[PDB]
């Protein structure tokens, strides 16, 4: 069978996380140490598309929304006290109007943003904790909706273009016929 969503959540936040960490030079394998097998050329499949959309989303979403969670992040001060309580409290606030594809892109970049920042200073020990909270939220606190709408394949085929348009141009005045009369 396909048995999707079998384990594309725990390593979903870590995959995008490293994508933003390597940009700063923090890496991830060195975050909490842990033995390092190797992974030279295992291949396996590496044919995931969600990581692609979530990638551009972190950029596109960070343009039209000059102010998205400017208050949410400010309400997540990192410290030896809160963690999943305040994180879920402000996070649930995002998944309240209605679980949507964009909402899933905002909660994703929002989490990686908390790790890239906590690690940007000198705290690479609470990265698995934050990434874990987002991993569980997607494990069974959102998946049921990801498929009810269509599934990750839709989250990309719907917005994440994949050379499927086969139109190239598309402009032509305004890709429309001014139906508004
Ligand atoms: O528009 C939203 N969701 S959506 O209507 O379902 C949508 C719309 C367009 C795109 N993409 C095309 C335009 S770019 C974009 C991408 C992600 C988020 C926003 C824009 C995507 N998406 O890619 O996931 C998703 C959306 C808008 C605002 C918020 C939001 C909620 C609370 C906040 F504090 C800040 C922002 C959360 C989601």
């Amino acid at each position: 069978m396909s048995m999707a969503m079998s384990q594309s959540n725990r390593e979903l936040v870590v995959d995008f996380l490293s994508y933003k960490l390597s940009q700063k030079g923090y890496s991830w394998s060195q975050f909490s140490d842990v033995e390092e097998n190797r992974t030279e050329a295992p291949e396996g499949t590496e044919s995931e598309a969600v990581k692609q959309a979530l990638r551009e989303a972190g950029d596109e979403f960070e343009l039209r929304y000059r102010r998205a969670f400017s208050d949410l992040t400010s309400q997540l001060h990192i410290t030896p006290g809160t963690a999943y309580q305040s994180f879920e409290q402000v996070v649930n606030e995002l998944f309240r109007d209605g679980v949507n594809w964009g909402r899933i892109v905002a909660f994703f970049s929002f989490g990686g943003a908390l790790c890239v920042e906590s690690v940007d200073k000198e705290m690479q020990v609470l990265v698995s904790r934050i990434a874990a909270w987002m991993a569980t939220y997607l494990n069974d606190h959102l998946e049921p909706w990801i498929q009810e709408n269509g599934g990750w394949d839709t989250f990309v085929e719907l917005y994440g273009n994949n050379a499927a348009a086969e139109s190239r141009k598309g402009q032509e005045r305004l890709e429309h016929h001014h139906h508004h009369h």
